[PDB]
């Protein structure tokens, strides 16, 4: 799903620690974890960034969160977690393929960066 | 729309600087901003936290993000921003009514708290 490292992962061209997959999204552990549990849920549709998401993508985006909340429970995150979407330079988006970060396993702090 | 602070804001009982409102959500400025621009997008329907969101809530959740990105564009966040949903204690969720944080106007750092 795209010309980024995330597309190669969806195409199983390179390995990743896959947590969940369905016909429209993929959840896998972040290769550079920022908490004891740090995973990503990404759509298979290549949406480069949240800023260009069409209105029609609405339920799909909601799907990423539902899948994220479910994956978090099965990863033992019963005390809480933080969901994050980064947009552009100021947002610190590392890959231009929409991705929802889910982090937990430790006390997350405020401000969120 | 609920038993919390946000329920009161939705019912216009306590003031808030509204950026956007529709039949499903409300977007307003955070009173303790963590960036030059910092606003919240909450559903009018009272979901206490994302971990208890139902499968049917996916359109509403994705709607929070579609509204957040639109509002961010309207607020002139062209360099980027970060969206955050906090869950439970470890997530640093203090208000028990699902909210989405949209922060921008400065460089956001890694990790996100």
């Amino acid at each position: 799903g795209g010309d980024t490292i995330f597309g190669k992962i969806i195409r199983k061209e390179i390995p990743a620690k896959i947590i969940f997959e369905d016909d429209r999204c993929l959840a896998f552990h972040d290769i550079s974890p920022q908490a004891p549990t740090h995973f990503l849920v990404i759509p298979k549709k290549h949406i480069s960034q949240i800023s260009v998401a069409e209105d029609d993508d609405e339920s799909l985006l909601g799907h990423l969160m539902i899948v994220g909340k479910k994956c978090a429970a099965d990863l033992g995150l019963n005390k809480g977690y933080r969901m994050v979407v980064n947009e552009g330079s100021d947002g610190g988006q590392s890959v231009y393929h929409v991705h929802l970060h889910v982090l937990g396993g430790r006390q997350m702090h405020w401000p969120p960066g």
